[PDB]
C-alpha cells in the first residue's frame, strides 16, 4: 500500500504535462504548491507564486502542443524531455520538477533549439535526425 | 538488486567526475563500446567508444563542468551542468541510458541563452537563475 517519493512524483509529474497539454485549468493549478517557483533560466526569467504562473500559462498566445519523450523520477525531483510544436516551429523542452508534499514546487524550463554545430568534428560525426527529439 | 537506480547514480556521477577529471582511461571504461552519442539540436551523432572518447579529447579550450541535478531511475539519469569555457558560461542538459553498467547512450542539450518574446513582463521577474548559471 505504501508509495514510494519516487513513485508519488512520477505520477505527479505526469499530471502536470497532461493537465498543462490539456490545458485543463483547475487540474493544472491544484497540482502547483501556492508558493510555486519557475525559471526559464535562458532568458533569466523568473514567476512566482500558483496565482502568476497560472496565468502566464492561460495568456501564453499561439496553437501549441507537447508531448513527452522522457519521463524520470527521483526522490522529490523529475527531469521531463517534451516534443513541443509552438505555432510552425519544432521544439525540445527539457523539464526540472521538485515535489513537496504532493505539490509541484519548482518548475525549471530548458528550452533548446537547433543550431550549426562549430567546425572540427566533422570526422567523428554522422548527420542524422535525433532517434526521440524532433527539431524537424 | 531490485532496481539499478543507485547503481545508475554512481555510473552517471563517475561519467561526469571523470570527463571533468580529463581522466580518460577510467572515462572510456565506463563507455559501452558501442555507446552512441546524439546531440538533436545539431542532428550530430557519434558511435562507438573510440569515437566518442576522441570527440571529448579534441574539444577545445579550458572547459569545465560542474553538476548541478543528478537524477537517477532505473537504468536512466537526466544530469544538468554548468560549463564554463573561457569567459563563456553555458548549460547542459545530459540524458544517460545505462546496459550492463555501462553508459549506452549519452544526449547532450545545450540550451542557448535567449531574450524573452514580450507579453509577459507583467507576470515575470527578470533575473537570473539559482543553479543554472549562463553569461
Amino acid at each position: 500500500n505504501a508509495m514510494t517519493d519516487t513513485e508519488q512524483t512520477r505520477a505527479l509529474a505526469r499530471k502536470y504535462f497532461d493537465t498543462l497539454n490539456g490545458r485543463a485549468w483547475e487540474e493544472f493549478a491544484a497540482l502547483l504548491a501556492e508558493d510555486v517557483r519557475y525559471e526559464l533560466p535562458q532568458t533569466s526569467e523568473r514567476i512566482t507564486g500558483r496565482a502568476d504562473y497560472l496565468r502566464f500559462n492561460q495568456e501564453y498566445p499561439g496553437d501549441w502542443q507537447l508531448t513527452v519523450t522522457r519521463l524520470l523520477a527521483d526522490g522529490p525531483s523529475a527531469a521531463v524531455s517534451v516534443n513541443l510544436t509552438l505555432g510552425d516551429e519544432r521544439l525540445v523542452g527539457v523539464v526540472f520538477l521538485e515535489v513537496v508534499d504532493g505539490l509541484v514546487s519548482r518548475v525549471t524550463d530548458f528550452w533548446p533549439e537547433a543550431y550549426e554545430p562549430p567546425p572540427g568534428r566533422e570526422h567523428l560525426v554522422e548527420r542524422v535526425p535525433a532517434e526521440l527529439d524532433r527539431f524537424g
